[PDB]
């Protein structure tokens, strides 16, 4: 029926290494975001989307309502104890925002309000709590708040004696801060006034003019993120400097006046390390001897003094650790599963935490106090809603503390599987899938295949309540654990980035083909979704294997890869040379251009596609998807649905859009369900 919007073509040549690319829609980029012809194209496309999806209104309402109906309005967090006070977070169905309360540990009856987000947000357009921490002496509250939706956090201080606030604000912070042990001095991270990258550490006396704050450290290399931590011992505040590949940690004495940063181990390309301090020792997770990391103990900084506790293993990725009185607990990945292991400091006794599920995730949860035998850890699976457990490390007694509540849900209605796919290069790729038992008939069910596959981020198999809206309508939901993710450790990441990035896209295709070949789904009703770097995945896969998929959702997709990575004026570019490569080098230019989805759009049939972006935010810049849709409309040879939905919001005023996240999920799901009908 309806004529889609047609963006004006303004041929813009980009020549690199003697290769001229002509970009007809380069002009859709306006960094000021005011060019009225740019806004007219984005608005036209939104009106086209509104018009094309108008018949799906009833279905979007049905989906929205059943998704909100699964959720308990009245959420209370699991209380935790820190420095002799018990803390709970509370949500009331009335309230937009959480209320944070606390009470002395020996108290039951009365709870004091620490901060009520609804009250802080009064007469403001926007509110995000970026951080909250009481001082060691329990007398002052430090908070990092964004009232402007720019992820620039203001830090403010509350006297808990009388609920009065101090007069100063620390502005343009990352929201990362630590208390010195005097409960009077705080260290915080200031963002660059132009790039907004975190780059300076300041020392502030609470109550005083921030003009008086002392510059403690400035990072010269803006590929290095600057964060603050505090050791389990409380002895040190850590300046944690890291790029994608390289770390460096400086120590601030948390007990003494006028501390200056003490070098731990000077940065060395491809050495990633993180430390803690406890029982008068440093504990270091380091890749110095192996890509899968080891754990070391040291009395001093000197790398040559680091004693091996856990050697790097090819079959086991070491992800993180927690320190307790009698036990070390580590988080590891092996054979495509997450695992926890405990090791006794004195006996050397090793225990593994046991599960019985093919598709689950387990992780160390929040354990703020080390003088305990009680470990808190999380568990989730594709069939079991997210659970917090408390384990006695000595007795092995496992107690549930909290379950995610899911209304209108019977877990035995669903089944999950782990599937391994031999990829085209013979590498085994794990898959996690879930579906409703009573509607499953081999070869007949629609498939929804989800992937990400960048930065060594893992799409670990866990529970989703919103996913039940697909499962209860006959979908088989698939997580494809493709290379570039981290499910099989650092080498799984490195075999899906830089000059191996094409493995990500190949794995996604190989998994999809295998699941159809094996009878998990209907060959004619295969859907996929991915966002941001997962949208790069969607964009490459539909250029390379357009016939495989019925329909696609590509959220905020990274698709203009070569042009973006040639331009340091775009946020992210200077930090992503170690992900995609630097196309100022001919070798990277050719390797990236081969998959860059915007460049590889051809005159061929594409699947149905919904593409989303946002004007006023960031991440992937709005122009990449808008150029991609314009180019697809110009070249594609099919008559299928192609829609661009641009979020125009001033921001997302509701934490980050609570209602709105469910509205977006309803619109995407209705789009896909309408295609499967």
């Amino acid at each position: 029926h309806m004529t889609p919007p047609k963006a004006e073509k303004r041929p813009y040549p980009i020549t690199t290494h003697g290769d001229t690319r002509v970009d007809d829609y380069y002009w859709l980029r306006d960094d000021e975001r005011t060019d009225p012809q740019v806004l007219d194209y984005l608005q036209a496309e939104n009106a086209f989307t509104d018009a094309a999806l108008k018949p799906q209104q009833a279905l979007r309402e049905t989906l929205y309502e059943e998704m909100v109906a699964r959720e308990n309005l009245y959420f209370q967090s699991v209380p935790y104890v820190r420095h002799g006070y018990r803390y709970q977070t509370r949500f009331e169905p009335g309230n937009e925002y959480a209320i944070y309360v606390r009470q002395p540990q020996a108290e039951s009856e009365h709870w004091d309000t620490l901060i009520d987000g609804n009250q802080r947000a009064e007469q403001r357009e926007f509110y995000t709590l970026g951080g909250l921490e009481v001082s060691p002496d329990n007398q002052k509250l430090a908070v990092a708040e964004d009232f402007l939706s720019r992820r620039q956090y203001d830090i403010r201080f509350k006297n808990l004696s009388d609920d009065s606030w101090t007069d100063e604000v620390l502005e343009n912070t990352s929201g990362s801060f630590e208390w010195a042990n005097d409960s009077a001095t705080v260290y915080y991270v200031r963002k660059h006034a132009k790039t907004l990258l975190p780059y300076q550490v300041y020392r502030h006396v609470v109550g005083t003019d921030p003009q008086l704050d002392e510059l403690i450290y400035e990072e010269q290399d803006d590929t290095f993120y600057v964060g603050l931590e505090k050791t389990t011992s409380d002895r040190f505040i850590l300046i944690h400097l890291s790029s994608t590949t390289t770390s460096e940690i400086l120590l601030l004495d948390a007990d003494r006046a006028d501390s200056t940063p003490q070098m731990f181990v000077p940065r060395r390309k491809d050495h990633e390390y993180g430390i803690d301090h406890y029982h008068q020792h440093f504990y270091i997770r380091s890749n110095k001897d192996g890509k899968n990391f080891g754990l070391y103990q040291s009395e001093q900084a000197d790398e040559a003094q680091w004693q091996t506790l856990i050697a790097p293993r090819i079959e086991v990725m070491l992800e993180g650790f927690s320190l307790f009185r009698d036990w070390l607990v580590v988080e590891e990945r092996s054979e495509g599963l997450t695992q926890l292991r405990q090791i006794h400091w004195q006996s050397g006794e090793v225990k593994r935490i046991a599960f019985d599920d093919p598709t689950y995730t387990t992780w160390l949860a929040y354990n703020p106090e080390p003088e305990t035998e009680l470990l808190r850890y999380g568990y989730s699976s594709m069939t079991t809603p997210t659970t917090l457990y408390e384990l006695n490390l000595d007795s092995d007694e496992r107690v549930m503390l909290k379950q995610q509540e899911v209304k209108n849900f019977t877990p035995e209605n669903y089944r999950s599987e782990r599937v391994w796919v031999k990829a085209r290069d013979g590498v085994e790729v794990p898959v996690s899938l879930v579906y409703r038992h009573d509607s499953f008939a081999r070869g007949t069910n629609p498939l929804m295949v989800y992937g990400y596959g960048s930065y060594g981020s893992s799409m670990d198999p866990a529970f989703s309540a919103s996913r039940l809206s697909l499962l209860d309508r006959g979908f088989v939901f698939v997580l494809a654990h493709i290379r570039g993710g981290g499910e099989l450790g650092q080498l799984w990441y490195e075999d899906g980035k830089l000059f191996k990035k094409q493995n990500t896209f190949n794995d996604f295709i190989d998994v999809t083909e295998a699941l159809i070949a094996q009878g998990y789904g209907d060959a004619k009703r295969v859907f996929a979704m991915g966002g941001s770097a997962g949208g790069l995945l969607m964009g490459a896969v539909i250029n390379q294997a357009p016939e495989l998929f019925n329909g696609i959702v590509a959220q905020v997709p990274f698709v203009d890869v070569v042009t973006t990575m040639l331009d340091e004026s775009i946020p992210l570019t200077t930090g992503e040379y170690d992900e995609w490569g630097n196309p100022n080098q001919q070798a990277y230019y050719d390797y990236i251009l081969q998959y860059s989805p915007y460049d590889q759009v051809k005159a061929q049939d594409y699947p149905h596609m919904l593409v989303t972006t946002g004007l006023h935010d960031s991440q992937v810049q709005y122009w990449e998807p808008a150029k991609w849709v314009a180019k697809l409309r110009e070249l594609k040879t099919d008559d299928r649905q192609l829609l661009l939905y641009t979020d125009m919001d001033s921001g997302h005023g509701g934490k980050s859009g609570r209602f709105k996240a469910y509205e977006d999920i309803a619109l995407e799901y209705a789009f896909i369900l309408a295609l499967a009908e």
